[PDB]
């Protein structure tokens, strides 16, 4: 797919059969994912965005699927208002930014 | 041109006759910039990212080049670690994400 910016860039992400609304954000380095109860240890994080930080549970490993696409890596679970799928996943995918 | 996103996506941005460095961000709505002396009649906003709100001012019809490309919009300066190219300026250059 192309992705046009007229509207936020919200897709739908399978993380366990579960889908859910992500946004595409090349704005962010890390992928930062509403709270969930994620089997496996976590290491304590606290996350710098516009604002300011919050504190995060980082989980390794966790496999996504963007529109069909897999992605294994890095996820942050915390109290976002919105699921940001960020460059380390975004790599994987094979995303460019074209203008 | 085509932005691989390995790295963060950052672009060189002419704006106000001062080159700078910008993030291109497709999570955000708006372009947010380093503090910074611009020509006009600004309005105080504030604005909310993943840490919580700040105080920007708004530069309403401001032009900026960004990699050579004409856009012409709004503009909200205000205490970031970094400058973001939002939505509003990206869809003005023809940006899209494409995997
Ligand atoms: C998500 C996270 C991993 C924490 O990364 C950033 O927040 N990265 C910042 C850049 C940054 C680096 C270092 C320190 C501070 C900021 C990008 O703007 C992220 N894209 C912005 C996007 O996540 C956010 C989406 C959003 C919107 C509203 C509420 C919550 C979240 N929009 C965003 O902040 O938009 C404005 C900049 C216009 C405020």
């Amino acid at each position: 797919p192309q992705v046009t910016l007229w509207q936020r860039p919200l897709v739908t992400i399978k993380i366990g059969g579960q889908l859910k609304e992500a946004l595409l954000d090349t704005g962010a380095d890390d992928t930062v994912l509403e709270e969930m109860s994620l089997p496996g240890r976590w290491k304590p994080k606290m996350i710098g965005g516009i604002g300011g930080f919050i504190k995060v549970r980082q989980y390794d490993q966790i496999l996504i699927e963007i529109c069909g696409h897999k992605a294994i890596g890095t996820v942050l679970v915390g109290p976002t208002p919105v699921n940001i799928i960020g460059r380390n996943l975004l790599t994987q995918i094979g995303c460019t930014l074209n203008f």
